[PDB]
Parts: structure tokens; C-alpha cells; sequence
DNA sequence: GAGTTATGAAAACTGCACTTTTCAAACTTT
DNA sequence: AAAGTTTGAAAAGTGCAGTTTTCATAACTA
DNA sequence: GAGTTATGAAAACTGCACTTTTCAAACTTT
DNA sequence: AAGTTTGAAAAGTGCAGTTTTCATAACTA
């Protein structure tokens, strides 16, 4: 059902019942596919719904995403801290809803989001222009009439070159790991640096996602749409400490084929293979911007790019859906607009 | 019979009284081509004539699954979950109670798949999604108050959202001497190898080797021609080289005189009667494992695949892949005609 | 947007009054890439939107047809034809629209599709099809209610074969022709047999759709979707042809690149092709079942999968969306199972 | 700002109140960097608020279009039919759906667009669709009641290989042909170095048309192209000077005599640029001439032809994109792509 | 020990609604 | 005719809203 | 003359709903 | 060891529905 703009008397307890109704249709439109407990995902909306107070609605929105809706975290603090300032005690423009305007959400934006980066002050925007977006389409009062907003408020990463990587591939057997996790560790780091495949890719890696011939591995990586991308290395590279691995995983009580497995036989954690891969870094004297896995895979484009000098190829091994992603990775030299003038001439 | 909408002071009852309804509709309406147990299917039809409680029409579609109505399954789960989800869902959704069927619509049914298919495949998802739309059609074909005006649902659910697994020429080599150096026992050695067998070499279904008989062998020229029932009346016809089974089948057919089997099925287990997918599938595996050909399927249908993507590789004619698998669409086989290397090595110099 | 099933006391009177309304949709939503008078159109969807006669309801329907909106004509008459059945058995014997029932529907089809083929019998029982779901979809009283009909109601095509593809091959040259019209129809049925192509998609051809590169011309065929696909054909077969006609081309007032016109400059009609190819097909002693531009478009695709056995160049040059429709071009012989089971060794 | 939905007593005049103010709307906002004499467009935004009637609205959309506001042209059109549309079915069938604008919904729409577009391709179709949808999304955002209330339509409608080129061996007999046909001698010069100059470089048609002489710099035989964007932002092409040296000096000779205007390399006999227009027809005449006659016949099937050619010399999609000033590379990938002759030896 | 849970912050993607452009017949001027 | 321009028509091309994931640290357990 | 207009009939396609099956871990029996 | 039950994940297809052409009559030029 739709609902008229203004329903309570205090407008702060109206903009909060928007923005509650708005998170909950969020918990049920994104994705829920990562999700590990249904049963929490439903007493959310419900909860969602009962909700009374900011408070509340931050603390049904983590429980949301910790019970793997990841995707709700991009909505929900954003625009909780506009009802703090919408809210906030003042003397002598904001006692109805129909006040907000793009003026008021500038200022917003320009008080909240000071010291965060390029990237946070988007994520702010487009939570603003999605929350003012569903109140236009879902509002309405008993003649079928409805208040419009219409809100619009209108190079290279950071990676290890080719020496730089081999430093790091040295540094994974020569800094110390206890027997326990050394050989599972080594095997999880090097397969993200030979196929620059993403985290949580690596962590959810199965073992008949693998086959062997002509002495080259190919490792199929599930994705969206459950459509499979391949990826393919060298068998040598991996070959010593997949072999040591398995033998150790046979005393691991691992549920549903799962390569890598923590002691309890469960997936390993985002937080787990940052801090291996960083301790890594740091031992290699390599400390920069970025720190962590997906460092890596910048660094495997970028290789491949450098080496192979293949766009194409740089997409299908990465699995970028557009070739406007794997452009990051290159750098186009001016004079050489000479080579396509120069096609007359030579063959 | 048509029925009124709502004939009971619980929405939840009612709600369960169509479920029932429904899926005694589809047992009837669905294929029962594969029944054994025709009288179980009828003690099913008996019960589902009556209102019957959750725990009950899960109890019963379940029997008539095992029974030979495999159809059923696609229906029975979801449907069942459904209830579960309005019965609680009913109270709580908002700070009024849905009391009555017409508050479901296609909002509350978006969100209950949102729920429920958490963590599923894309593929459940269209089952589920079609398993709902399946129950609200037929309810708004078979309600009606006493001026035969019916309610309309008109539930749409608008949102809907390469080469199969297999083995080439070189890894079906490697499968076809495991079947006979891995170590069986002598009571299903004989008639493991001969099952098996005849799916590489034929590429027929799962369960068109399982319901083999052997008045429907015939040996000339060297040459088995191996006659599979289909739908009805109808049969289609595989051929098979003579040497490849000729030992096997002489030697299974001899042990098989030991067995209680009633009838002239080929393959049976202990008790006579025939043998389940569930137990082909682990034979096959336990093949593909010893063998190290472990992949994304390991079933006797990624053999089925390796023989239909062979058969183009060497005749390279659709048609006959079509007649060789029993294809009924030509876009079907049309499947089987479908440089990461280049980056692998950038490793090396 | 909806109107309750009985709005009327005369039951024949309110069929013709879902009927209408049944007709104006399907006016709105079959595809109008054909229509030539788009004022035509017009007229007929404001007569549409009102009450109308049997009578009318034919007449308007024709009007549509004859303006390009050619998808109309399956729809119109069948239906039309059962309110004549409807009108007739209330007066005989029905006291509502709730009578009409598979019973009622089964024997109208009985009894106006005797003699007709099965092709014809199955575009009735269609059109009879989508009417009811129309009416199960958009009646509805004031207390949100309505009435459900749920009506369900549940080998190688004509053609000639190599020696007399040759036959009237040779045949097209020898028949006597004005010399006003012989060097555009000996090209125009010699492009059809050479490439296949569908009757329209012919007398659209354009100068442009055409090029030459080593002795072989490649021609662009534009078909659904706006989309086109390309056909070969040598030289030697139409190069000398061509270049006659384009000469004689002069003489006409012929706009937008069209290759082949009429006097007037325009088009030329089905009507025209049918004849001139069925007088060709008379000359040479080959008349059949079919005799018109189609059945040598079966005859290209039967040749082509003779020759090259390849199904999917067949689907590609003939323009099938799926290869089950390239499909009954084809002969398995059951006794080459043999040569799937030989594939081991 | 705002208005009230209905505010006039016939609702088709009042339906053209809005499609006024839905294309002066989007004349502001659509690019105007092709836009000369800005006056024009100023001059353009007032007589739009002025506009009562179907042919003063006509007039200033083209007059718009004229002054380089071209992206106007895919919105007049089709409301300007839907106007017409709307206007005659009042008058003739006195229909209640056309006494208020709020009768207006998709039922309507689609009877409209079954009749407007009959015997026109899809693509077009698509225009129409999108105009439409672009005319009652503006209205739903921007009509309002004394208590700030609006009317809302949510309208939502149905839904409805290598580019054509010349290859290696096509692009050497179009080149011959260029100099081989026959050309007057007031234009020859001049034909002939703008059509050369587009073949070598693979420029749009309006980058070559608004070239300007002091954008070119000679360097060890080859020459650096710059080419005016959006903004303040130039683009480059090389081009190697015995393509053209000998053209070039020639036509310029020819300039002296012209009254050129704002610089330019190319010109009318007034001074002022070329249209596209011109050079289509320049361009396709030398085609048919060489017998090369295909789908596309003009300046952008060259283009095409430049892009095919270097992806199949080079094989760098970098390349491609950079040469060609393609925005996104999902455009240049397209000139990656590509047995008919086993199916048309079946008759020997 | 060998890892997990929780979290504000910072990206890392994805695709289609919509913008921007030329095609090419009809028309006008010198 | 040569030398152009106007115009309906038909695409050709892509910016940005929107979705999904990781960064990188604190607080746990001992 | 060289074609068009009109028409009931007879196909010639096109595409996706939804029916039917196996996968494969968990469970049971001889 | 020798099986079966079961939630889950596909594998596969018949038919509603759309868009032509067939083939003749009746014309005029
Ligand atoms: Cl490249």
C-alpha cells in the first residue's frame, strides 16, 4: 500500500518512518546471495517495521547485514546521520517534511561528509537520491495526489610491480608460520597472486572446481547469474603445496567439497586473509596505500597487461563485464597515434 | 468443483485447504509414467480428497514422489514453505493482521521469495517463483461465491531474476579402464561394469538403463540394437558395437538367475526390483574419483554429455546427434557445437 | 479500463460488444511495419473504440487488413463467424454469456470448419482461444468480481528437385515475355530460386543491398528484428541480367534505390510474382500442389541440405530463428545408428 | 517553477502548454556545444515561452536545430504528432477520454503511437517511446495544486557482426576514384582534400567540417590534427603529410579568394562551414562511381572503415579507442568482431 | 593459538536509460 | 545544372544511477 | 497493354511457459 | 556393503500466439 507524506505531527518521527520503510524494501530488493541466516533476514523486516526509533533502526540494519545482507551497510548509516541533523535542537525550516530541499541536503553533506574520502561523499549522494526517489513513488493521500521531490543534486591503483612481486612470492616461504596453517596459508596467498581472482572467490573455492592437464591447472570461479568464469596456471606454481594441503584437510571436519577450511571445517574469513596477506607485506618492506588481497589482483592485471599487452585478455581473466574496467590498467602513450597513421604504408 | 474463496474463520486453513487442493490436481495432471505402486498413488488421491494439515500433505506428496510421481517434488516444498511463511507472517508483517487470502499479493509474495531462497541457486529460485504462480492460477480458476463471480489474484511476478561438463576422448579412455581395475565385489561387479558400460557407449538417460529389460536386446551383424520405452506406446533405438558388452552381458545374465527378480528386467538389486538413480550416481563417482577425473559433475549425465559432444567431434552431423540422444528439439543439440593459457605463463620468461 | 460480462439484456447483442473491443486491442498491439496508409488506421481504431455492427465489425477489419495492418484477418472472421452461430442456436434451441462453454465451442468448430483444412481448423480454435482469455482478463463487476471462462480447448514440404529446379531454370528463358517486362522478371524469379528468399523480402530488394567482390555478389536481406542477413550468389548467374535491367530501370520514376517497380515506380505485389511465376511453372510441365514463389524457396533449402548435409547453413541462409524449423528439410535414415556406435573405434 | 495541471479551458491547448515547457526544458539542458551565435538560442528560449500553437512551436524547434541545438529534434517531432494526434481525435470523435488531461494514460498512448508509426522502422519507434515517456515524466515533476499536491501519470510503455565498411582492397579503388572522378574546378580542390583527409584519419563529419588551419603542426614529415571537443577539451589524430601535402597547398591558394569565416580549413562560397549534407553527397557519388555502392554510403561508413582497418593491422584495442576518440571501449570492441560461398556453389 | 564477529569507511564494480550524431531524400539557391 | 541547405528518419554512442564487495582496525577467546 | 485491389483460405514461422529429470548429501537396511 | 530418501539444481519440450503467402475473382490500362 502507499502511504500520504505527512501521517504524525512531529516531522522527525515522518522522516524516520520513511527512511524505515525505505531500508526494509532494501533488505528485500538487494542481493541474498551471501546470506547465512534466513530466519534472521526475516525477523528484520518485521523489526524494520516496529521500529520507533533511530537507535533501533541502526541496530536491525547490522543485524541485516551481519546475517549476510552486505549490501544494506550502504544505506543505512548515511542516511540515519540525516535524521540526526534534520533533528538536531535549534532556536527560532524544518518543522514539516515538505521543507527538505536540495539546499538543506548540500549542507548536509558538506557538514557530514568533511574528512571522508571522494568515494564515501558518492556513496552519501546516491543513498540521499535513493531514499527521496522511493518517497516520490510510494507516497500519496486519498485523491491519488502525492508531493514530488524530485532530488538530482547535480590513475593506475595502487599495486606491486614485476619485481616487486617476486619479492613478495619469496616472502610467503621465507617469514615464519606455524605448521598448523603454513601450508594452507601459502597455497590460499599464491592462487590470488597467480590468478588475480578476488577474495572471497579464493575463500569459497572447492575442490571439483579444479581439474588437471598437460601439467596447467583450470580453476572455475562461480559468480552472478551462477554463470562459471575459468581462470588457468601453471600446475608447478601450486603443485608442492596442494599436495601437502590435502593431507592435512582429511583430519578437518570441511563441509561440501570447500578447499580452504578453518579448524571448525567452515569458509575462512575476509578479516583472516588481510591480515596474512598484510603481515606478508610488511616483512617484505612493501607497505603502501593498499594492504590486503585485492592489492593483489590489481597487481596480476596489471602484469598481464604489461606482458601480453591484451585487453581482451585482460578482461576474460579478470572477469570484468566491460572493457571500460580493464582500461584502468593501462596507459596510452601519445606518439604512438604515429602507429595507426602509419597502417598506409605498412602492413 | 468450484469452491468459494474463503469458507473458513482461519485464512491459514483456508490457505492450506487450496494447497491440498492444487497439488492433488497436479498429481493427477502430472506425468505418473514412472509409478511402480499404482494403489499407493491412489491412497494418495484419498487423502488429498480431504483437508489435510501441513505435516499431512507433506507426508503424502512425499509418498507419491517415492512412489514413481516425481513431478510432485517440484510443487510440494515450496508451497509448503509458503504456509509456513503466512501463518507467522499474517500476524506480524505490519501492526495490523492480515485476516483474510485477498491480503497476499504479488508484494508479500516477492518478499517470502526474497526470504527463502536466500543462499539458493538461480535455479530454485524459477522453481519456487513457478510453484507460486502455478497455485494462484488455479485458484482463480476454480473460485467462485454462489453468483459464480470469482476473486482474481492475477499474480505475474514480472521479475524472473558454453559446453556442459564432460570428458574428451583421451579422459574416456582413462574412465573406461577404471571400471574394470577398480576393486567391486563379486555379488555387482558384473552387473555394475555391464550398467555402466552400455551408458558410455550409448550415452541413453539415467534411468532408460535402469529400465533395460532384455526382451528388448537383438544381436546381428555383430551389432546390439537396444530398444528404450518412451512416452506411451513409443520406442527409440540406440546401437551398440557387439564386443563391448557381449562378455559382460553373457556373465551378469548368469548370476542374474540368483536373484529374485519377478519380472525380465535387466538390472535389479537384491530384492528383485530395480535399481535407483541415487545408487548409479555413487558407482560412477567412485569410478571418476579412483580414476582422478573429479569435476563440476560426476554423474552418469556428464557421461551422457562427453558422448553426445564426442559424437559431433567425429561426424560433425547434427541430425544424427539428435537421433543418437533422443533429442525432441534441435536446440538441444545445437548445444554440443560450442586464451587463458596466454596468461598463465606470464610467470615465466 | 473494465466492464462487468453483462452489460446488455440481449446476450448476441453483448458478444458483439466484447468481440469489438477483442479487435480494437489486437489493432493496437499486431505489428503495423507494413501499413501504408497510416490514416486509414486511424479511422478504423475511432469506429473500434464504439459499439459496432457484425457488419461493421467486417468491414472495419477489411479496411485495416487493406491498409498494411495485415494480422487482423486471422482474428476477424472466425469470431465474427461464431455470433452468426450464437445468434442462430438462442433462436432454435443460451440465456447468457455464461452458457458458452467448451460443449458449445467444440461443436461451432464442428460445424463451420467442415471441409476446411487442419491449418485453417487450428487458426479458428486460436482466434476462439484468445477472444475468452481477453474476456477472463477485462470483465469485472463493482464489487471487484468476475466470471472465468478458463477455455482451453485441449513429411518434406511441396517442392521441385534438382532436375526440375534445372527445368524451369531454362524454362524462365525460353517462356515468351513482353519486352516491356522480361529483363525485370527473369531477374526477380531467378534471384528468388538462386537464394531462396521469401516472397516480400524480394520485391523490397534495393539497389544497395547489393555488392560485388571476385565474380560473387552478397546480398543483404533485411527481416525481423530490422536486422539482416547475407546470401551468396555467383556472378555469371545474374551479372548480365542486372545490368540490363538497371539500364531499362531509367525509364521509370523510381525512388528510394527500389530494384524492382512497376510502371507507376512503386512496388509490385504478391499478387503479380504469383502469376508470373505460376505461368513459368504451367509452361514447364511441373505444376503441383504449390506453385507460387514459396515452393521454390522450399525447393532452395531442400537442395542445400542435399548437398552440403549442414543443417545450420541451411537456418542461416533460409533465415530460421530456430534449426527445429530447418529441420523438416531433412531424411534420417535409422539404419545410420550404426555410424554413432562406429564413433569408439 | 511550477503550474497547476489544468490551467486552460481546452485541454489540447493546454496539452501543447506543457509540451512547451517540457522542450525548452530540454534545450537547456541537452549539449550546446555545437551551438554558433549563442544569441540565437537566447533568442530561441523566449519565443518557446511564447509559443501558442502547433506551428509557432514547429518554427522555433527548428530554429533551434538550425542554431546547433541538435539533440531537440528526437523530442519536437514526436509530441508535435501526439499533439496533432490529440487535437483532431477531440474535435471528430468527441471521445470523454480527451475532455481532461488527465484522461490521458497508456491505452491512449499506444493507440496513438499504432497509427504515427505505421511503415516506420524500429529504431524510430523507440524515439517515439522515449519522447513520451520524457513529456508526462517532466509533467509529473512539475505540476503542483495550491497545497503543493500533484497529479501523477507514472507512465511505463512496452518495450519494442562488423559495421558496414570498406575493406583493404575497396578502400584502394575508393581512394583512386576520388582522384579519377570528374570535379568542377571551383571545388575539386577542395572535395578532394576534406574527403581524403576523413579516409586517412577516420574523423567524424563534423570534427573534419570544423577543422581549422592553425590546429595543424608539421613535424619531420607528419602532422599533428587537434580537434575541438566538449568544453575546453582537443582530441588528436596524426596524419603523414604526403597523404595530402599536395592538396593541401593547392586548395589553400584557392581559400585566398574566399570570405572565410571563423578560420576555417573548409568553406562555402559565402564563407561559412559545410554541412554534413554536402559531403554525403560528395562522398557518395565517388562510391557508386566506383562501383562500391552499399548500406552506407556516406563520411561515417568511412569511418568504420578506418577503425576495421586498424584493429585488423595492429590488433590494439588502445589503439582503436584513442585514434578514434571513442568515449567507451565497448564501441571499439565492435570492430573485433568476424561459409556462405559453400552454400552458393551448389548450383555448379 | 588460530582464528571470528563487528564495523565505519572506501572502494569495485554493473548496465541501461538517455544523450548525441549522421543518414539521406526532398528542397532551395546561384 | 552546380552548389549548396532543410528535414524526417534512423540510428550510434555513453554518463551516471545503482549494486555488490573489500579495506583495515578494535575487541574478543586464554 | 501491365499490372493493382481485394479476399477466404492455408500456411509459415516465433518464442517461452512449465513439465520432467538428475545431482548428490544425508539417511536406512541387510 | 548395499542400498533408499530427500532438498536442491537443473534438463528439456509442446503449444499459444504472431506474421506471412496461397491463389483466385474482378477490374483498368
Ligand atoms: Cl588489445
Amino acid at each position: 500500500m502507499k502511504h500520504p507524506l505527512e501521517e504524525l505531527k512531529d516531522p522527525t518521527e515522518n522522516l524516520l518512518l520513511w527512511i524505515g520503510r525505505f531500508l526494509r524494501y532494501k533488505c528485500t530488493s538487494l542481493s541474498n546471495s551471501q546470506v547465512k541466516d534466513q530466519n534472521k533476514v526475516f525477523e528484520c523486516l518485521n523489526e524494520l517495521n516496529q521500529a520507533c526509533s533511530s537507535s533501533q533502526l541502526e541496530k536491525v540494519c547490522k543485524k541485516a547485514r551481519n546475517a549476510g545482507l552486505l549490501g544494506i551497510n550502504t544505506y543505512a548509516l548515511p542516511l540515519l546521520k540525516f535524521h540526526e541533523y534534520f533533528s538536531k535542537a535549534r532556536l527560532i525550516a524544518f518543522n514539516s517534511l515538505k521543507n527538505i530541499d536540495e539546499v538543506m541536503l548540500a549542507e548536509f553533506l558538506s557538514v557530514y561528509t568533511g574528512g571522508l574520502s571522494l568515494a564515501t561523499k558518492k556513496n552519501y549522494r546516491i543513498a540521499l537520491l535513493g531514499l527521496f526517489s522511493y518517497i516520490d513513488k510510494q507516497n500519496q493521500d486519498e485523491n491519488e495526489k502525492s508531493y514530488i521531490y524530485n532530488i538530482t543534486l547535480k590513475k593506475l591503483p595502487t599495486h606491486l610491480n614485476n619485481e616487486e612481486l617476486e619479492k613478495f612470492l619469496e616472502s610467503i616461504d621465507k617469514i615464519e608460520m606455524s605448521a598448523k596453517v603454513r601450508a594452507r596459508n601459502r597455497l590460499l596467498i599464491k592462487i590470488i597472486v597467480f590468478t588475480g581472482m578476488r577474495s572471497n572467490e579464493a575463500l569459497q573455492l572447492k575442490i571439483k572446481d579444479f581439474t588437471l592437464e598437460n601439467g596447467c591447472y583450470t580453476i572455475l570461479i562461480k559468480g552472478k547469474g551462477d554463470k562459471y568464469r575459468a581462470v588457468m596456471l601453471k600446475a608447478f606454481h601450486i603443485e608442492s603445496l596442494l599436495k601437502e594441503w590435502l593431507i592435512e584437510r582429511e583430519l578437518y571436519p570441511v563441509k561440501n567439497d570447500l578447499l580452504f577450511c578453518n579448524q571448525k571445517g567452515s569458509a575462512l574469513t575476509q578479516a583472516y586473509l588481510y591480515k596474512q596477506v598484510e603481515r606478508i607485506i610488511n616483512f617484505a618492506g612493501l607497505r603502501r596505500e593498499k594492504n590486503g588481497a585485492h592489492m593483489l589482483r590489481h597487481s596480476f592485471a596489471t602484469l598481464l597487461y604489461q606482458k601480453r599487452h591484451d585487453l581482451i585478455l585482460v578482461q576474460e581473466a579478470l572477469g570484468h563485464a566491460s572493457l571500460n574496467t580493464s582500461r584502468i590498467y593501462t596507459h596510452f602513450d601519445k606518439q604512438r597515434l604515429e602507429e595507426a597513421a602509419s597502417i598506409w604504408e605498412e602492413n
